[PDB]
């Protein structure tokens, strides 16, 4: 127990350090992008420009990076 110290696992409060990095929001996962070099995870609709759909080159990169 717990894998994140910073919300502390509690659906009911948002993370961007274990969520999407941007609205901290837990909801699909299949939706996330994790960007090898920072390990955050992303909303493909969260980013600028938002993605229509998951890159297949499937080694990303986040915009903090
Ligand atoms: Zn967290
Ligand atoms: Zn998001
Ligand atoms: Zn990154
Ligand atoms: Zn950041």
């Amino acid at each position: 127990g717990p894998s994140c110290k910073h919300c502390k696992d509690d659906v009911n409060r948002l993370c961007r350090v274990c969520a999407c990095h941007l609205c901290g929001g837990r909801q699909d996962p299949d939706k996330q992008l994790m960007c090898d070099e920072c390990d955050m995870a992303f909303h493909i609709y969260c980013l600028d420009p938002p993605l229509s759909s998951v890159p297949s080159e499937d080694e990303w990169y986040c915009p903090e990076c």
